[PDB]
């Protein structure tokens, strides 16, 4: 029959999400899975680690399953879709809808397949994620009409021309949220020598973070351990050295978007003038991220409604989609 | 009886046109078809192609069936009449009138009737398409009166002499509709460093394109790929500047009819007087393109109405003719 | 009986003509005939064929079946008597009475009747056209006074000097109607430098023609091709050149007159003084040639009603004097 099971799948370096037909997304939490590093167990997944993550003993390995759409950890990808097949288990000829960076190589995908397989998947369907966070935007992919969707997540910002549904050109680089962490957290131990973990540079990010200046920006108190004490120190940090920051950061993130527009074909170049940006993603949160990239470029940027679910919510779509592919041919 | 049934078709460079005695022109679009790559399989033809041209990946090979009358793609051509055959398939006898023109072999003619016969057909008649756009554009072509028809198409203009229902003198030259939209984009890069699409190019030709300067011209705006920045460019062209460059791809095909003229019985030369130019094809529709001939050759001109239909019209009109043709003789 | 059929022809070099008895001329038309010169196949004669003399494709040979009384091409005129006798055999036993010029040989006479022969006809006479003209002209040839009787055709004009019903002197000359048109042809290159089909330079004879000045003359324009241009050219030629042209040309004919004057026996020139000239043909519609030949002989001159019938009227008055010489003797 055509009601047959059907499961989309997120595996973001970030945050991981689960469709299921008829029940929307039953999964949704962080990547992080803690195990226990003297026996190999798993301990924790999803909020339980996140939580943790900078606050355990050397016994507890925090681990990502997928960075970049790369299987990171064998045991943990499994021990991650066992978990959320076993809430599908406990509800038979489910359709496995799985959404790939463009980095992915073809055997990095098979590997995919068969880890799904190999905990009891029957048929898996590997898609592009662009166009998948295109469909979760409220883009009309089939039409031929040229969309620019940038794609910052996790550890990858994702770039790409789509036009009557297929990618016309194609980048990415290994740069976004886990970089600005990073970035916030280096800045904070060179401007006012103070060490905080990856948590607190990253709700930084989310609570004063931007691109540009906007109305009435506040200023935070973090607190870390002193280099110089030793002792836990507190600091003031303002929304104006965070945006800085971040614009140093979207350095290599504008001469990619620089480098794609060069070998985009002029029809659709045209196309972008009018069309625009599409920002989408976790890293489409940053405030005034839209008016930064329409400053730089002269392209009308927008921002996706949900942007942490463009591509969940494309497979979404893409379910009648992939029946009459499957129904038919 | 009589009551056979009568299909011709006008494959066009750029527009291909399908009649059918009692039915009208069931098929008018474009010629472009896109194919897959990478498995030489069709995906779309017609406007569903024609709309995709210039926006797609490098896997998607857009294919024109024939250039100038001869098949130029084998696979195309037959997979075009198919669908048109098809559409007849289902509703056996059919009389099928190609219309060729002037350039084309006897042994390319001789394709063209095997490929329609190789896909199902039991008789294929020929005919030139200056006659038939002659009729199509209203003259009596039986009369023994000479007409000078200047059919301007996708990749060819083509000149006949008509009189009595044959052609005295003929001419042709590769350089219509696809040679303008080069020269548009040629000039837009020369000018404004901007590269367009062959479709923009087209546009542009049509919305504001002209031969001699009219009521009340606008300019319109391009949109393209940036020579120096690489980044989508904007620029404002006139109605005057796009004239120009109509003027000057215009001149080889003034000096045609200088040459068609040159060899023309004297007698016909005279009816050319009094019967004047008659403009048909896609070509015809330039602005004021009856004014740019009358000041250059002091002939009366006249644009045929429908000009895009007068070779489809024109084998409506040939069709009572054929089957005396057939039924006598 | 003596109501046998009767079917008398002028095979003239630039009209056919035929006579049946009891249906009078039930085919008038011009001698051209267009042929297939791929196939030599018949495809018009008469008028079809008059009408496109300068406005075919090499392909269209233009035959004329007699020029000067000679068959000047067998197949034609077979086809062409074939086609009259087509519509008498249709309505068994006529008689066929062929008019044949001075000109022509006992040798070219016994052809003409084989042909006609060898198309159906069963007794073949021959008549003199020069007393056709004068019993057409409304002359009693049987009486004893002599006649001047000028026939200008098409390609020859003819003089006699009759009395009693036979010919008593006797000229001929090639120079006649179709060299009139070139000779207008020829001027209009030479003063216009206008290249003219011989259509159009017929018209100018017919319109404007004259031998001496009439009551308001006009002027006509003329379309041909520029000598220099290579374009349709228009042109205003006045009735005076005209005339001028026809002079010229008119003057190997006058010394003709002047030759058959000198040759005639001193009592048959007394009545040419009294009887006159007698003018019939296509030529004697020259405006005023009544007048010229006055003003140059100082002979009496009178133009012969309908002077492109008086051949097949005198053959209809000599209907009645054959089936006197078939029935008797
Ligand atoms: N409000 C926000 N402001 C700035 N960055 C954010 C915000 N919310 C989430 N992010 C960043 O977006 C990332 C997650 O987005 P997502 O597209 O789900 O990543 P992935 O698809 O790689 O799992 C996180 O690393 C986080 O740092
Ligand atoms: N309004 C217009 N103005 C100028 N050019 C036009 C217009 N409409 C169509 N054309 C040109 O005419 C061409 C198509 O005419 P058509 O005679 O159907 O071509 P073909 O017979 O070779 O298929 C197209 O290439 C197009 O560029
Ligand atoms: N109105 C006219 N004025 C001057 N010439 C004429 C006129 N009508 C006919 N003709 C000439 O007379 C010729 C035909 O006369 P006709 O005696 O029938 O010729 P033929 O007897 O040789 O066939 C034509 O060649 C034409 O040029
Ligand atoms: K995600
Ligand atoms: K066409
Ligand atoms: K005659
Ligand atoms: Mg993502
Ligand atoms: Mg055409
Ligand atoms: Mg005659």
């Amino acid at each position: 029959p055509e009601t047959r099971p059907f499961i989309s799948l997120d595996l973001g370096t970030a945050n991981v999400l689960a469709y299921v037909s008829g029940q929307g997304v039953v999964y949704n939490e962080p990547s992080l899975m803690a195990y226990n590093n003297k026996t190999n167990s798993l301990i924790a997944l999803g909020k339980a680690a996140y939580d943790m993550v900078g606050k355990t003993h050397g016994d507890i390995r925090m681990v990502t399953p997928l960075v970049d759409g790369v299987i990171a950890d064998m045991e943990a990808a499994q021990d991650l879709l066992k978990h959320i097949f076993s809430r599908m288990k406990m509800m038979k000829n489910a359709i496995v809808l799985l959404a790939c960076p463009s980095g992915v190589t073809e055997l990095e995908r098979e590997a995919l397949k068969n880890v799904a397989k190999e905990m009891g998947a029957e048929l898996v369907i590997i898609e592009e994620e662009a166009k998948m966070a295109a469909l979760g935007a409220g883009i009309n992919i089939e039409l031929p009409q040229g969309h620019l969707i940038i794609d910052i997540g996790g550890g990858t910002t994702d770039l790409a021309i789509i036009s009557s549904g297929d990618i016309v050109v194609s980048r990415s680089i290994k740069v976004a949220g886990n970089h600005f962490d990073d970035d916030i957290r280096k800045y904070i131990r060179s401007e006012y020598n103070i060490a905080i973990g990856q948590k607190t540079a990253e709700d930084v990010k989310k609570f004063i973070g931007s691109l540009v200046k906007y109305h009435n920006e506040r200023s935070m108190q973090i607190y870390g351990r002193d280099i110089v004490s030793g002792l836990p120190k507190e600091a003031k940090i303002s929304s104006e050295e965070i945006r800085n920051v971040l614009l140093n950061a979207f350095s290599k993130i504008t001469d990619l978007v620089i480098e794609l527009l060069e070998n985009t074909p002029p029809e659709l170049a045209g196309d972008i003038m009018r069309n625009g940006i599409t920002v989408c993603g976790g890293g489409a949160l940053i405030r005034n991220i839209d008016k930064y990239f329409f400053d730089i470029f002269q392209l009308p940027t927008k921002i996706a409604s949900d942007s942490l679910n463009c591509v969940i919510e494309g497979t979404k779509i893409f379910e009648k989609t992939i029946k009459k592919n499957i129904e038919n041919g």
